[PDB]
This record gives C-alpha cells, structure tokens and sequence, in this order.
C-alpha cells in the first residue's frame, strides 16, 4: 500500500462525501440484499429466543446449539472466504438464553465476544447482563452447566475489556475469555470517532481472538446487525486491503453483500455504511 493507494482511497470517500451519494449506495444494497429461508427461527418453539420478530438468522448459516434438546439460537456464522475471517454475529442475549450464548461460545471455541450496545437502550432492556459484576464476579448458567468468572475489568471512555473465566462444570476444563465492550455506540448511530472505533477494534486484533487458531470471535448489538455489521464490514475490508496486491480494488458494496449472504440487515443506516468506508481508509494508514 503505496501513498498512491492512499490518495485515490481517500478521494473517493471525498467524492461520495461531498456529493452526499451514501444515501443511494446503501439504498441499492438494501434492494439488493438476498433473502434466505429463516424457518427455523420462525417455529413457535423458538418464539422466546428472538428478541425481534423482524430479525432472524438465515437457517442455512445460523449457529447449532451441540445440545439435543433444541439446537436453535438467533446467530448466524458470517465466513469471509477471501479475507479468511470467519465471525459469530448473534443478537444481545435475553434472560432465557444467556446460558444458550455461553453454550455457543463454548462450543464454537471462541476466543472474544465483542459488545457494541448497553444493556439499556431508549429505555427498555436491548441486552441480558450474561456477564459477571465486582459484587457477584461468578454467574452459573441454568441448564448449560457452565461458570462465569470475572477476572479482570477495565473500563475506558469509549469502550470497557473484560477477562472472564469460562468453565465447563462437568469436564472443569476452563478457558480465557476476552470481552470488548464498546460502550458508546448508539443503536442506528455511529461510533464516538473513527479513531476510538479503530483503538478498540485494534484491541480485538492485539489480542488474538480474531485468529484462525481461536474459534470465530462472538458480535453483538441488540438485534446483531447494524453495529455489528458495521464492525464486521470494516475489519473484513481492512484484511482485504491488507492482503490484495491492489489494495484500493475493495469493492464495500460487494463485499457488504457479500456479509449479507449471512445474515440480514448488516447496517442499518447509510452513516453506518459511511462510517464503516471511513475506518478503514483511516485504519488502511495503521
Ligand atoms: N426494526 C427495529 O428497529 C427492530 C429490530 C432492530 C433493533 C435494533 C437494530 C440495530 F440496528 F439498532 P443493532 O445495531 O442492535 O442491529 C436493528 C434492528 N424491530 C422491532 O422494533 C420490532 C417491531 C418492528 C418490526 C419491523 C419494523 C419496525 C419495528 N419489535 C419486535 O419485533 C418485538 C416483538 C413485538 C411483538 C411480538 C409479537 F406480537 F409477535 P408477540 O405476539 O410475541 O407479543 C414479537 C416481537
Ligand atoms: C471500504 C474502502 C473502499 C476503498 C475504495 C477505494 C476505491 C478507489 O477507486 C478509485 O478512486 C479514485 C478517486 O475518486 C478514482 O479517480 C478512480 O477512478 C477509482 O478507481
């Protein structure tokens, strides 16, 4: 990535700035957005699992619970084969299904679970607290057979990382669990800054939870799919840039359409999807 690759990168984003083109771009991913089955999550058994009747996982990507009871959970496997990246976009857990999050994370082997709402949005829970306090740092989950331990928390002004201890109950087998907690992001708006955006998602990086050798790093946002797919859309176009011969031959459009062959809605507003091509001409610098 020479300065050139630079220049055209950030004339672009000029060119669709100034002319306030966003609008249309997200407007044509929108109208072109594939559409999967999703019945599964549709079945009656499966109603208190999902938080919002207008978002489920497509049945051809969702995540399978190992148990045999029911295998279903609002969460969907989003495989990037070219930038070589797989994540776990799943939806902010409700008091009955946090032990079902945990089972997931367990299972899937993940490494870091990545939170980019509160618990409390326009008044109204949007997220369980699945995760340990300093009062009560151990939670054991009703039927799933797991521990939660928080081991460490430090909170930041933009965003909040957390070690937690994971414990399988039967087998004792325990396992580091990163949290980032991005503590700033508006449900439809934007992070603080490009740059707190890009410290925190260079955190996730640093720390290798989004590795090949861990299991897929576990996102969420309230329904799972405009903060998270802003996230998601950034770091998979900074990999690509970072890979490709030709850096500045990212298409964002193709490859958010690509992510939505995963999952429905990833960003929900057209300054999401300016924000996201923002961070990554800014992060391309890094
Ligand atoms: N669209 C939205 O804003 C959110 C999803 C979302 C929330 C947050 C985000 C997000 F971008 F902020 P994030 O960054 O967290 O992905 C994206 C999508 N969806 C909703 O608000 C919808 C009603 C609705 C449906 C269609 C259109 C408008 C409103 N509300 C629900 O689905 C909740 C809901 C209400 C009522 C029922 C029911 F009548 F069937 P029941 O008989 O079981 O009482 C089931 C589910
Ligand atoms: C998500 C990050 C996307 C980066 C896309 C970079 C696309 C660069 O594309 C180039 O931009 C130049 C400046 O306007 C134009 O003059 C060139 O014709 C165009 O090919």
């Amino acid at each position: 990535m020479h300065h050139h690759h630079h220049h055209e990168m950030e004339k672009e984003f000029e060119q669709i700035d100034k002319s306030g083109s966003w609008a249309a771009i997200y407007q044509d991913i929108r109208h072109e957005a594939s559409d999967f089955p999703c019945r599964v999550a549709k079945l009656p058994k499966n109603k208190n699992r999902n938080r919002y009747r207008d978002v489920s996982p497509f049945d051809h990507s969702r995540i399978k619970l190992h148990q045999e009871d029911n295998d279903y959970i609002n969460a969907s496997l989003i495989k990037m084969e070219e930038a070589q990246r797989s994540y776990i976009l799943t939806q902010g857990p409700l008091p009955n299904t946090c032990g079902h999050f945990w089972e997931m994370v367990w299972e899937q082997k993940s490494r870091g679970v990545v939170m980019l709402n509160r618990v409390m949005e326009k008044g109204s829970l949007k997220c369980a607290q699945y995760w340990p306090q300093k009062e009560e740092k151990e939670m054991i989950f009703e039927d799933t057979n797991l521990k939660l331990t928080l081991i460490s928390e430090d909170i930041k002004s933009y965003y909040t990382v957390r070690q937690l201890e994971l414990e399988n109950l039967t087998t004792q087998e325990t396992r580091e669990i990163l949290h980032f907690h991005y503590t700033t992001w508006p449900d439809f708006g934007v992070p603080e800054s490009p740059a707190s955006f890009l410290n925190f998602l260079f955190k996730v990086r640093e720390s290798g939870s989004l590795s090949p050798e861990h299991g897929p790093v576990v996102v969420h946002c309230s329904a799972g799919i405009g903060r998270s797919g802003t996230f998601c859309l950034a770091d998979t176009c900074l990999l690509l840039m970072d890979k490709r011969k030709d850096p500045s031959s990212v298409d964002i459009k193709k490859v958010l359409l690509e992510m939505r062959k995963f999952r429905m809605g990833l960003i929900q507003t057209a300054d999401q999807l300016r924000f996201s091509y923002l961070a990554v001409i800014e992060g391309a610098k890094f």
